């Protein structure tokens, strides 16, 4: 064999799942621009770990297993690229990691939410052109975001909720709360896919998935160059992978505000995982289906306590610190989101574990010497976002 | 007063406002790139009137009343320009109108669809930022749409519904359900919006209207070179307009599908009246009102049958005919909409009457020589919309 399109390939997502599809013997593409590279460029950000270029990564991959992954560089923005990479490929199925996915990023400055909504909203309208233009039966294994449904005073379901209003009843798409730019990109992105399977018969799987965290993977092991990334820092990084860098280098962990924010999690192991699941049992024509990927749900506080717990177990007297919040949201809240879709298709978890927790800190510290700690505490403001583009 | 920006002021609904809030004493200014007119030559088409130059129509109200509305001739998501007018003007209030508006025209191929979303999207997203760091306090009274609803099983709330759901309750906002590119960016805005209400303080209020019909207001009735225009072919033509010009020039009225679509409906004249009361009534600091601006429903088959009999007073032997539905949409469906929170702030609506519609059949025979037939039948598919730049 089955054919799948990688957009996104090169990013920290999208290129463990590839090597993971290669393994598994589909016959595998990238389509990236690299801008995430440019990005660390332009903002002063770099790796824990040191990542060779694509196109090294993709000939060590042939070098040691004798697979090729075919490499397509360009904005899917271009049309004209994205069409001539579809033409080319002929994908059965589609997975779109290919967009500007950090919500700080995204709230920077009015030209970075600009481009996060103009990228990410053209750039998947163009995807769905192209599926339907030449390939409609080609299945889209969307990325989307837990983060699409905020953080109401109700259970989340997965994609839909059943209603009964004034003695009638309906189920109609679950209501959408962003909170960020990023975020509500996302929420664009499934309401525009959801249309294209009715209108066109369209058949994609919108996987809203939670922060992921963890760096290694069976295939990216295999050798220095297969490498994946890890942020670290205030603008991609995210919460537990944060954390955990933190704590090798000696930095207080840093809680914004209560640190009640809850969210779920899950191993970027099990992100592949989903993601196959999901290209191995297809929607059906027509079908929009929505899952909820993510193991564990976990407050700020709850990571904080586990990760002082795994620190002091290799003597690194871990401390926490509370940070004002640079972002608007509930720091206390109800939190009960659904997951049992991909469950249901065969998801073998990889709950976070004593042994996952030891195994990155030990990583963490492994490269401390390459932690630009000036990097870590945030620096961008929901509330202070300006018009002027600013130089980081 | 009071200082009023009118983006899209030189389009349908809002060229009548800007005069009425003109007359009604406040500021005003006209925002537009007149991209609108581009389109006309560009898809040949043109108004059943003939409509004067923006700058005639100007120099028009001036000579009349002596009032100056300001003008700013540019792309609202040019920044610069957007940035440069909004310091020149300093609004207290800013109505949005300037976006692409037609269904049919989000559908015509794969640009204007992308046209469609990054104008709306990105343009609506320069006024946020240009309100946030040039006049914060400043009122967004924005133009969205009933459409963004779709047609649920269940009664359609003004923008929010409280529900309770696994034994708890919260209020949400209401399930969206576009069913074109166009209605989709409308969603985007709302969604866009609400945020930065929540983020920043923003104060805006959504205005979800109905199919506007009309042609005829106070102000522009005043003299020949203040007309309003008024569509009558199928890409920006809508239902009533569309069916009393139809009507008038012997052409059977073009039902799609079953014509069991029932939607809201205004007179133009409510238009303008109901932005008026937005804005002499504005929302507060942080708040996101949603208004669902229309005066009554009406069903496509209900529309035939009231200009057929408006039209056998005028001896016009209006007939009726099916036309396969160039769109994805429920021909039959439930449709109850609430409708009361600007009747509570005062409005008084001009329903659908026997004098309108004779005036409105009149109008339309008085122009039937400039009406082209060719521009009557929709030539834009839903379903086989391609990526290919159509010549129209
Ligand atoms: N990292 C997480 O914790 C997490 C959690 C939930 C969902 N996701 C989602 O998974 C996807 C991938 O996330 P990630 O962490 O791998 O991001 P990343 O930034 O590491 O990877 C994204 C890749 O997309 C490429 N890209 C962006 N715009 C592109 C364009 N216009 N054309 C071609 N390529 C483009 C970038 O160059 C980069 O290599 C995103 O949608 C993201 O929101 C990630
Ligand atoms: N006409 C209706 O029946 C109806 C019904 C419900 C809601 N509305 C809404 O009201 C608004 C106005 O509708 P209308 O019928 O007056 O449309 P219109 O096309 O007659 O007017 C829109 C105006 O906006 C201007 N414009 C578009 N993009 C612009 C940009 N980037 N920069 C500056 N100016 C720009 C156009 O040149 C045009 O003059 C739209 O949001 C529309 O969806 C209209
Ligand atoms: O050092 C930190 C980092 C984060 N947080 C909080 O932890 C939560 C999660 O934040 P973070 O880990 O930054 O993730 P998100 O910003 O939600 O974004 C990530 O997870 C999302 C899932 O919804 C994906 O969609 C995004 O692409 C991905 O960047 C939030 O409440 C943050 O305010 C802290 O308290 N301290
Ligand atoms: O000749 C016609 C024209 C329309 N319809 C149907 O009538 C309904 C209304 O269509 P139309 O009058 O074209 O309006 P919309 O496409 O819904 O759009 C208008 O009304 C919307 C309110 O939701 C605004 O948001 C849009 O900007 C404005 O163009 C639909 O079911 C159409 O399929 C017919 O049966 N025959």
């Amino acid at each position: 064999g089955s054919r799948v399109m990688v957009i996104g390939g090169d990013g920290y997502c999208g290129w463990a799942t590839a090597l993971h599809l290669s393994k598994k013997n589909y016959e595998v593409c990238i389509v990236d621009n690299l801008v995430r590279r440019l990005f660390d460029h332009q903002l002063g950000l770099e790796s824990l770990t040191p990542i060779a270029s694509i196109h090294d990564r993709i000939s060590r991959w042939k070098a040691l297993t004798g697979k090729s992954i075919e490499l397509y560089v360009g904005d899917i923005c271009d049309f004209e690229f994205l069409a001539e990479s579809f033409k080319s490929f002929e994908p059965d199925s589609v997975v779109h990691f290919g967009e500007q996915r950090s919500a700080p990023y995204s709230m920077i400055d009015r030209s970075r939410a600009v481009y996060t909504q103009h990228n990410n909203v053209i750039g998947t309208l163009n995807v769905l052109f192209a599926i339907k233009e030449f390939g409609e039966e080609c299945h889209l294994v969307k990325l989307g975001a837990m983060g699409e449904y905020g953080t109401p005073n109700i259970d989340i379901e997965e994609g839909y909720i059943t209603i009964t209003h004034n003695g009638r009843t309906d189920t109609l798409p679950y209501p959408k709360q962003a909170s960020s730019f990023y975020h509500l990109s996302k929420v664009h992105d499934s309401h525009n896919i959801a249309f294209t399977c009715k209108a066109w018969g369209i058949r994609a799987t919108d996987l809203n998935q939670g922060v992921v965290y963890g760096v290694k993977t069976d295939e990216t092991e295999m050798h220095e160059e297969l490498r994946n990334r890890l942020d670290y820092d205030a603008v991609f990084g995210t919460a537990l992978n944060r954390f955990c860098v933190q704590a090798a280098v000696g930095h207080p962990l840093t809680v914004y505000g209560k640190g009640g924010q809850t969210r779920g999690y899950l191993d970027i192991r099990d992100t592949v995982q989903c993601v196959e699941i999901a290209i191995a049992n297809p929607a059906k024509a027509g079908e929009f289906r929505v899952f909820n990927q993510f193991t564990e749900q976990f407050s700020v506080n709850e990571l904080a306590s586990l990760v002082t717990k795994a620190g002091s177990k290799l003597g690194l007297d871990v401390k926490k610190m509370t940070v004002p919040n640079p972002r608007v949201e509930a720091e206390e809240h109800y939190y009960n989101a659904k997951h049992t879709k991909l469950m249901e298709l065969g998801l073998e978890p990889h709950y976070l574990s004593d042994s996952l927790l030891d195994s990155l800190l030990n990583f963490a510290v492994q490269f401390k010497d390459r932690v630009d700690t000036k990097q870590i505490m945030p620096s961008v403001s929901w509330k202070k976002i300006g018009v002027k583009t600013k130089s980081m």
